[PDB]
């Protein structure tokens, strides 16, 4: 059912796994992530950007996340505002039905970013809803100011930057993340950890995505093993969109060559739901949360 | 709001205009197809096939349908199960809270398509739904066999076989509609008509498809000027899906082959969208439904 975001991450972070948070932009993404939560027996972290809110409306994006808990009332599912960017977003997601919330302020000098983060905790928590925050960019986290900054602004659960960024194109040579780092931060801080910009871009995606005339130069994600380190090291929330996107628009690609004639909606996009389920079911295992609910 | 299918059907019968049903797959579609009506402050005849429904799960169909009309209060819609080919699959849809079912026994001889249209009949009804049949098979409608099918049925409206079928390819030769059979069960029946395979493939929609390196091997639709005398001659319903599929595909294409390295769904699906809407808009102001709020 459809629960507080600390309900499913407090249960990762005391038991060591971490859950994958996976971004929808409409219907086709989200009954994936849900079919792939179903056939891992794996909670869910589903979640909405601002950007895909707007596409959305929030009425719908919430709406549609309902119908979906409603279907598979089972799997313990959070619905998450990735990224919101003032307190006013935040305000009108827990209005609107969000139960987690991540205000990102992380721009900003400690003090501020704790103030912003601190009103937007007291609001949620108000509301029974869950807060996500964000400190260090690509100056990394500084450990000590984690530890202050959670204990002031009693934020259910933190991003620490340790070297990931969003989208395709991560690094320009080798992956690195500063695993030293998480681990201090989690000893200080003893909550749920977030990694922002986790995905992997698997090598069959990329494949798929390529045979079907896609154009990926450059890009680099971060390695499996990263993520597996990531939550061995405390990481407990993993936001996982790239990936996603990568592997359903490889086969709407795919369909488009093959036939000319076809404008079906649902050729297209039937192979893109499954090709987008599977990423999310491996990565379910990958990270642990697989047989846990 | 959504409204009782005939709520809408008998103002456009006594006031002689056409009302688009406009098929939807998706969230997609279905946010096009109503940003039309807003646009066009036309009334909303929204439609899922037993193969749409499949695909979406009747619970979100109807979710999302009733989440657009909160959106849009202002909007007549009716939600309408089309082409429904058992008594069991139109009571499913009665029971998620369609306001409009279609049971299509064409196929079988006359004393049988009455029988099992005047069981949905007495269960929609039942319901406060409004009920959809089919005469005739691309043999035409025989009009006495409509007078006296629409009198012991009751059926709401009816979709007199004329000479559309549905899909891309309509006519093998010249486009051909029986209007004098129209006119005649219109005389005789006195209710909604209902045209099925009405779909117009515009010169614009085949030019935006075949610019996107689509091919439409020889299709050809129903074209405006018959459309419009089809309504002057009684028709009330206009099944719509194909233009709106071609529309919505060609812009995908377009984007897949613009840019290769694009993978946001949004960036493909907005233009989609919009082509979509325009289809719909043209087509409410070209069947009279516009302004009729
Ligand atoms: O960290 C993330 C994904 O990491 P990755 O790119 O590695 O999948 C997410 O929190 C955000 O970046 C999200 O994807 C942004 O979405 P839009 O603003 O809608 O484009
Ligand atoms: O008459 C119609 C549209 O005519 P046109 O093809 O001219 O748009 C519709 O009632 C049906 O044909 C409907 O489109 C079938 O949908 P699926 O079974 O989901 O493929
Ligand atoms: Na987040
Ligand atoms: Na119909
Ligand atoms: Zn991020
Ligand atoms: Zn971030
Ligand atoms: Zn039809
Ligand atoms: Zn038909």
């Amino acid at each position: 059912m459809l629960v507080k975001g600390n309900e499913i991450l407090l249960k990762a972070h005391k038991e060591g796994y971490g859950v994958g948070a996976f971004n929808f932009v409409n219907f086709e993404m989200l009954n994936a992530i849900f079919e792939a939560g179903n056939e891992e027996n794996s909670p869910l972290f589903i979640q909405a950007s601002e950007g895909a809110i707007k596409y959305m409306g929030i009425d719908m994006a919430v709406g549609m996340v309902k119908i979906m808990c409603e279907r598979y009332p089972h799997i313990p599912v959070a619905l998450h505002l990735d990224h919101g960017t003032t307190f006013e977003s935040c305000e009108k997601a827990v209005k609107a039905g969000f139960t987690s919330v991540m205000i990102d302020a992380s721009h900003h000098a400690f003090e501020e970013n704790l103030e912003l983060t601190s009103k937007v905790v007291k609001m949620a928590h108000n509301a029974g809803v869950s807060v996500e925050a964000e400190l260090g960019r690509l100056v990394l986290v500084n450990p000590k100011e984690a530890e202050q900054f959670v204990k002031e602004s009693q934020v259910d659960y933190l991003a620490p930057a340790i070297g990931t960024s969003q989208g395709a194109f991560k690094f320009k040579g080798e992956p690195k993340l500063d695993f030293e780092r998480l681990q201090e931060v989690k000893r200080l801080t003893n909550i749920p950890l977030v990694l922002h910009g986790a995905s992997a871009i698997p090598d069959n995606v990329r494949k798929s995505y390529l045979d079907a005339g896609g154009d990926l130069k450059g890009s680099k994600g971060v390695p499996f093993e990263f993520l597996q380190e990531s939550v061995k090291g405390g990481i407990n929330k993993v936001n996982t969109d790239t990936d996603l996107r990568i592997a359903f628009i490889a086969e709407v690609r795919k369909v488009a060559n093959e036939d000319k004639s076809q404008f079906d909606l649902r050729k297209f996009f039937s192979p893109a739901q499954l090709a987008l389920k599977n990423v999310v079911k491996e990565r379910m295992k990958l990270l642990g949360s697989a047989n846990k609910i």
